[PDB]
């Protein structure tokens, strides 16, 4: 009876195994756009993905992760609110059963259809497992998805999902360019928070882009055909794998833009 997204093991249960669920810097949060303060000291975000080396895609029973070779400074995030250099390790999404929900962060209580998380670790801690033990260990770039026009750069991901339907399945996934998942603008909000899944560690500088990407209904429908279950187990569609907004508590959300 491990954690998941169901009635009996979903977000409102997580605190029993992971008491930090009720902590002081939990994610996601609602971004109140009128209360977020423009911070002229914030730098433009530097996203350097030209040499990114994707390796594999994995259904881990909660989402799918596109994994990267993070054994050298290839795909890195810096600037913005960050000090130092953060290396891309994986991206994944959260999405809904319907287009009206699925995002983890909300904007003035608006829920997007899905949310992309590009996860990076601070190179000053040497590895991901050490980084998650630190308050500045991770930088997660969050990008909202709305349903409209197709995102051509997403289609390579959508088309491999058939091969990783069920929990524990993986597939080679080389030469995928995550630049094709970015919106035009790098305007963002930022705040200190946490992982949004167990172990819910309070190790993340969140950077949430203002501009959503558009994906087609067909693209998101393919996400919703994935399974939380393993092969030859009762089919449970992988949908609604998002944690709701958590209390902001003693935090300020800062905007990079006026
Ligand atoms: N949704 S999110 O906050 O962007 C998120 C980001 C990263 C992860 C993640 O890769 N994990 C959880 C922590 C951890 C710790 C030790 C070893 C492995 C892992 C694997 C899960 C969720
Ligand atoms: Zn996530």
């Amino acid at each position: 009876h491990h954690w998941g997204y169901g009635k009996h093991n979903g977000p409102e249960h997580w605190h029993k195994d992971f008491p930090i669920a009720k902590g002081e810097r939990q994610s996601p949060v609602d971004i109140d756009t009128h209360t977020a303060k423009y911070d002229p000291s914030l730098k433009p975000l530097s996203v350097s993905y030209d040499q990114a080396t994707s390796l594999r895609i994995l259904n881990n029973g909660h989402a799918f992760n596109v994994e990267f070779d993070d054994s050298q400074d290839k795909a890195v995030l810096k600037g913005g609110p960050l000090d130092g250099t953060y290396r891309l390790i994986q991206f994944h999404f959260h999405w809904g059963s319907l287009d009206g929900q699925g995002s983890e962060h909300t904007v003035d209580k608006k829920k997007y259809a899905a949310e992309l998380h590009l996860v990076h670790w601070n190179t000053k801690y040497g590895d991901f497992g050490k980084a998650v033990q630190q308050p500045d260990g991770l930088a997660v770039l969050g990008i909202f998805l709305k349903v409209g026009s197709a995102k051509p750069g997403l289609q390579k991901v959508v088309d491999v999902l058939d091969s990783i339907k069920t929990k524990g399945k993986s597939a080679d996934f080389t030469n995928f360019d995550p630049r094709g998942l970015l919106p035009e603008s790098l305007d963002y909000w930022t705040y200190p928070g946490s992982l949004t899944t167990p172990p819910l560690l309070e190790c993340v500088t969140w950077i949430v882009l203002k501009e959503p990407i558009s994906v087609s209904s067909e693209q998101v429908l393919k996400f919703r055909k994935l399974n939380f279950n393993g092969e030859g187990e009762p089919e449970e569609l992988m949908v609604d794998n998002w944690r709701p907004a958590q209390p902001l508590k003693n935090r300020q959300i800062k905007a990079s833009f006026k």
